[PDB]
């Protein structure tokens, strides 16, 4: 597998990042307030209905889910 060498040291920086509130996810805090934006827009398919839902819209999304819809679109 790997020989028992020396080693390389391998060395962190401090580098302070900001974690997402709905995806959760490790990002460059220069880079998450705009991440979010787009973060939120971004859908995900839910388990009820199943169709592409808002990632912000999921929190009431159970509401609409099942009754609004046109219908079987996919399995
Ligand atoms: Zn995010
Ligand atoms: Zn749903």
């Amino acid at each position: 597998g790997s020989s028992g060498s020396s080693g390389h040291e391998e060395t962190e920086c401090p580098l302070r990042l900001a974690v997402c509130q709905h995806c959760d996810l490790e990002l460059s805090i220069l880079k998450l307030k705009e991440h979010e934006d787009y973060c939120g827009a971004r859908t995900e398919l839910c388990g009820n209905c199943g169709r592409n839902v808002l990632v912000k819209d999921l929190k009431t999304h159970p509401e609409v889910c099942g009754r609004e819809g046109s219908g079987p679109s996919s399995g």
